[PDB]
């Protein structure tokens, strides 16, 4: 009865984004898989902290299903996800089973390279407006988290608590996210 | 004329409070070394991240002196900080060069441990601030950020951004700060 998610780790993907929802959700008693792109090697993100994942994606796609697929920002850590034909398969397979797909800052370009979602209201970073927006295929929000069935974006790396809650929200409900926040000292 | 960190990473650690300032300094153009204190091995967060330190902490201490040491938060990291001789010998050096010291969430406990800074005017996680009021030796505050002489403290997780721009501010000054802010996408 434990819900699960898949977190796809990238060289060059933005620690900050990545380390918020994996921590977050863990709060919440979801299981949390970090999965390394390229393996199970320690992977250097964007401002050079050193992360080791829990598996390589390869073994991780084995485990699923997962409750939501999670896709950290970092311009080349994004480029990595857009390029990746195994990153491609998972998402179809998620869109597909209708399970939720979560992407921040530069993190939801991957779904346009991918074309995950076509139709859909999303958010981006201000500066990865334009590469989202290249043919018209989605409607553009500039609210901080926006969800539209089952894409749900945020803008940048200050938006990760918000972004990593709403996910919490989406899976457990209303009085787990709210309990969850309340020990972390939030603003709003 | 590069300002220097140093960021000393115990098992037990907050990760957010740990990945938040690393990023955000380096953003600022800080040299920030991430040090084990039990040596060059990977560390076990308290959320299970798994952080690969740039040194170990014999190594680093080599290398200052550092314009801001950082303490990390997590309850088991701020004990482990707490226990440990080689930190009391760092905080005290940092001390008598009047450098800056900041500590977030459970993390400013080390200094009590220490005997860190008495008198200043400190803050805390809510459910440290009997252990770190014991004795009397502080006066509390309930800041968001507080920054009483050289010692600089913060409440949690969600203080974070907050806690790290403010030791962008005092060791790079207002616009560094304000430039650095921009791209993060915070509310406030």
């Amino acid at each position: 009865a434990s819900k699960r998610a898949l977190v796809i780790l990238a060289k060059g993907a933005e620690e900050m984004e990545t380390v918020i929802p994996v921590d977050v959700m863990r709060r919440a008693g979801i299981k949390v898989t970090v999965a390394g792109l390229a393996g199970k090697d320690p992977v250097q993100c964007s401002r050079d902290v050193v992360i080791c994942p829990d598996a390589s994606l390869e073994d991780a796609k084995k485990e699923g299903p997962y409750d939501v697929v999670v896709l950290p920002g970092g311009n080349l850590g994004a480029q990595n996800l857009s390029e990746s034909a195994a990153v491609k398969e998972i998402l179809k397979e998620q869109e597909n089973r209708k399970g939720l797909i979560a992407a921040i800052c530069a993190g939801p370009t991957a779904l346009l390279a991918h074309e995950i979602g076509f139709g859909s209201k999303v958010t981006t970073h201000p500066l990865a407006k334009d590469k989202m927006m290249n043919g018209g295929h989605y409607t553009y929000s500039e609210n901080r988290v926006e969800k539209d069935g089952l894409i749900l974006t945020s803008r940048g790396p200050g938006t990760s608590f918000e972004f990593a809650l709403a996910i919490v929200e989406a899976l457990n409900g209303k009085e787990v996210a709210a309990q969850v926040k309340a020990p972390l000292v939030l603003k709003d």
